[PDB]
């Protein structure tokens, strides 16, 4: 059958969300694979009984086989671990995620190659930035065919943050967040609208001040440690950006959406991946937007893929 | 039942694609009202049989009686002429519907004001935004509960031209086009967005040019014009507009949306409607937002509705 | 681009309603054919803006060029008359149609068969089960990659009506009308259900008579003929009956819906196409499923193919 | 604003994934109360991002306050225990969560009284038949608002397996499970159907046979046993067959959907809550169907009640 099959390498909690979402809009068949024996039979099964109330028809595997990634159409890495394994939740930082996840990577990258050579890869696995780029380098795939998830959920949190203050449709916000995925990630105040009124404009009414807006461009970078010390890494809205992501792709819809992409050339970077807009459809990374920031932005973006590049050097 | 009970009064061709998107959404009963004996009957049994394709559960019937507003939730008034009964279709011109759809108004309103006084109304009618305050003088409604259609269908062509040029989803491009539903309307170069990127970004680039950009302008302008001239008065995009209006109020959505609205100082207007970025949701028009145009942008406005006012004198 | 194109050969009412719903659902690109100069332009730019609205990019451009049929992975048939140009309202008649689009059917099929042979073929003029044939043959098409519309607009009708009698969600009666689509349709008492539940046991309860049923059928069959004494030949529900089976064969949903398909055997008939429940996936008609009928209701079959089949005998 | 409040006493798995549905689909304002300390929080904010990715605008807020029930329109219940903390996987057992589940239903059922009383109760936390009917007395609501989750999710799992070895869209498949969800529940063979055919005829065409209906029955009934060794208590069906069944309330879709309700003279049982197919609409259960079970079926509904009645004694 021609409907998409797509692959989910890990199985954990986003993993979980990822396939109820995607037989919720009946995207395409889906395996769940892991390393853990049985989880993801278990949970593959659970989810494929809501074709029944979702009106789909989307088949959901467990695996514990990489063979299983022949044929893939879409592959969604979440593959690892969310914090160190003896770090407190108030000191979690996805940075100490490095040396537990960069050999798993290598591992998938391998297996992407022989397998399934001509899919299209979605890395989340943290630190994203420096993940991506090692996968995309394992795995052999063309640099339109593989981005890291980022901007899409970071600027979620500040989008909505900032419909609540207005009372307006929270998808009424748009903002850009670049460079990398974590604490130096760059919020471009300059770049907010709001149902595509610069946001100085609300600013000026006094509809929202910039000490509030402050406030919340501190939220958003933390949010991941807010929710991580009230409950988890976070899973769903992760889970709903990423398949926003592979939705635009399989549907050729072209969304503008920021996803840590290979830069050559842009902002003055080259040979690294980095959060910035790109077009996503039928033939992967159709653009890759260069947003024209200024001095002031560009030092803050030069200093996140300074972070991305000293993780990289494995240190 | 709290189902809501959507009142088409106007059982044209805008009126039978909004019956129709109606039922796909699941958005309440609806009554399709006309002047015009057994059509609406007509169409609301075709529809009503779509409940099955769309798994949806709302009644569609037709009506040729004004008490049948009793009880309305949502009114939604397309009563009227498409085009005065001499001209040919190359002189085509909203302005010559004037004397034709004023006494239309005069009479749904009294019904309205004595049927469902609390119901939320859109009027489409043209001149819209001369007919839309005629109905709000008529009926007697609060200004938060009255809006013409204008700025989202104006702006869905707008939107949809640069896309194609651009090659990103339609939805992705915002752009605003205020004062007036006619040949003044005013597009705002300075408020268009990519992605929520400044559109000026795109003319840096060469992705697409200013001259471009002029004739997309006039396109826009002159769409009814060259769909009249092809075809007929349009009626999907105007009936699809409709709904996204009449879905953000009955879903509490708080879309940015623009429309027709009473200006009680905005752009240095009052006691008259005119088209501006809106937000609506369960309260009606929640917000009214006034863009911060610059003088020359507000020269424009001006003219606008400067014709809006002259209409209004009925001459 | 992977996304599906979809030839609307014939762009009147049920045309016009198939591209606005592909494009509410995001299905594919649209062509909207036709022998008329014009005309599909405008509905298709019409048509097109409705992306903004419904989050969609699927494009829709209007055509005159039968070449345009390349490339085509599903072809929609409505190309022809609804009535014959000199007969009453009150004497309207699907076997009328048979002079005015034998010939227009013909044509059709030279041009599939030269631009998209494996095309997906859905076949609607009237008389429809004489016209799928028609067009099969002259296609040169594959068994399984073509079907007339019939059933689930026939049954959507009988669907509908019980489920209001019951105060149920009209999905939740489920119904068959086999033989043809037409005035001998088969309508099949034994098989209705109610939320699953056999239909005699809501008539043993005093729920529905079969006095009421009886008076239900009768509507059902003069469906048709009761709306275009009313308005006009059926459009909404008959295009969104189509769109469901499209969506059934492109999605690879594998719905049983009745269709017009090529018998072989089943109900003791062959060589000629009769309206029977089939299973609709990727790879076309995937199942002809034959229902055990009785000896009355195969009679009541014999009567239905007997009319489609004096009718292909063109007199 | 008239936006539903769903309120979900129990932010478990099960609250978590109904949360992510409630937003994809707009249902409603959504509160997570749980009697753990900040989980709830770290949920709802995580899934109130997905309100950019979905379109919608669904307040998601957590909730350690019982007070919070207050102006309530619908609560869903799943607070409690999934097994018994001394029991391996392999002797998992429903009833085994009798002495862990009840006292917290009354606890519930107080405050529903005091906060609100004019919601719609959706019990789920297991063994459900006594559950429901427990919080059905403490709680003080009608007989009409209150209902259990069981048949809903017992049959998707039925449906599903069928519509699996017949290779049909799984919502084809329709089946009916009653009596009490546990391991007596009762599967009807009798009423099943595909397409809305009687499955007998699949059986006497050979397409699916008596041998293996009966090892689907068995898997059916074990499923969540089956689960609960793989992974864990099943979460992601029961979540969707919940909000199937909460849409059905909320939108009046009036859809027929098996659910535990109170009995009051049907199978010939009263004051006792079992599973039957109910219309659930705008009025709550509007309807309670009887299916008319021959003695046969009817000694496996007393089998099943039987239980529920042990249980209800506490014993
Ligand atoms: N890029 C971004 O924006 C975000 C990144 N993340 C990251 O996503 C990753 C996953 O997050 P969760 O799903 O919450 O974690 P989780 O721990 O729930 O799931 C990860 C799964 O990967 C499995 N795994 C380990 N090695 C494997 C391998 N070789 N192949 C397949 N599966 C294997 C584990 O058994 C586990 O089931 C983490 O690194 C987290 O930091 C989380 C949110 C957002
Ligand atoms: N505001 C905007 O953005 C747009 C405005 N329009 C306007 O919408 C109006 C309707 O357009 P269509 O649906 O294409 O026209 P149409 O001619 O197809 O339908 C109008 C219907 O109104 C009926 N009518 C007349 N008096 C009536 C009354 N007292 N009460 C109820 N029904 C009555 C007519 O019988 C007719 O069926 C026109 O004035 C058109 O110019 C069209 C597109 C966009
Ligand atoms: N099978 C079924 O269940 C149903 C069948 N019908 C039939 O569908 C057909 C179409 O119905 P409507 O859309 O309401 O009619 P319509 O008259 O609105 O549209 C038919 C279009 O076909 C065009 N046409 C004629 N020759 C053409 C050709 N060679 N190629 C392309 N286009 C050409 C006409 O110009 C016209 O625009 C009719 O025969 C009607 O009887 C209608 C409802 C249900
Ligand atoms: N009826 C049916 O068809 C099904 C029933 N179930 C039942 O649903 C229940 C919940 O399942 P899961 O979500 O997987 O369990 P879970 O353990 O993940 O979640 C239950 C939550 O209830 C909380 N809780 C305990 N007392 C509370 C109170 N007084 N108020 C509010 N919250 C409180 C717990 O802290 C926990 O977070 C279980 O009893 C399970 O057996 C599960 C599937 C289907």
């Amino acid at each position: 059958a021609p409907k998409a099959k797509i692959v989910l390498v890990g199985s954990g909690m986003i993993g979980g969300v990822m396939a109820t979402l995607i037989v919720q809009k009946n995207l395409g068949d889906v395996v769940l694979f892991d390393i853990v024996k049985n989880m993801p039979h278990g949970k593959a099964l659970d989810t494929s009984h809501t074709n029944v109330m979702a009106y789909s028809n989307c088949k959901v595997s467990g695996s514990n086989t990489y063979d299983d990634l022949a044929g893939s159409d879409v592959v969604i890495v979440t593959a690892g671990f969310t914090k160190a394994p003896g770090k407190s939740d108030k000191e979690w930082n996805r940075l100490d995620l490095l040396p537990l996840n960069n050999k798993i990577m290598i591992e998938i990258g391998g297996h992407i190659k022989k397998n399934c050579p001509n899919a299209f890869i979605i890395v989340v696995t943290n630190p994203v930035d420096v993940m991506v780029q090692l996968l995309h380098q394992h795995s052999g795939v063309p640099k339109n065919k593989i981005i890291g998830l980022g901007g899409v959920l970071d600027t979620s949190r500040l989008k909505y943050y900032i419909s609540q203050k207005l009372n307006v449709c929270p998808r009424d916000v748009n903002a850009h967040i670049v460079g990398a995925h974590g604490n130096k990630m760059v919020l471009l105040k300059r770049y907010i609208t709001v149902g595509g009124i610069p946001l100085q404009e609300f600013i000026n009414n006094k509809l929202i001040s910039d000490a509030e807006l402050e406030a919340i461009f501190d939220r958003t970078v933390n949010t991941a440690l807010e929710i991580v010390n009230l409950h988890a890494s976070p899973y769903v809205a992760p889970a709903a950006a990423i398949i926003e992501m592979a939705e635009s792709y399989l549907k050729d819809l072209k969304k503008v959406l920021i996803c840590s992409t290979l830069l050559e050339g842009q902002y003055g970077h080259s040979d690294i991946f980095g959060g910035t807009p790109v077009v996503l459809g039928a033939n992967g990374v159709e653009q890759v937007i260069e947003l024209q920031l200024n001095s002031e932005e560009k030092a803050k973006f030069d200093e996140a893929i300074a972070e991305t590049k000293r993780m990289k050097a494995l240190a």
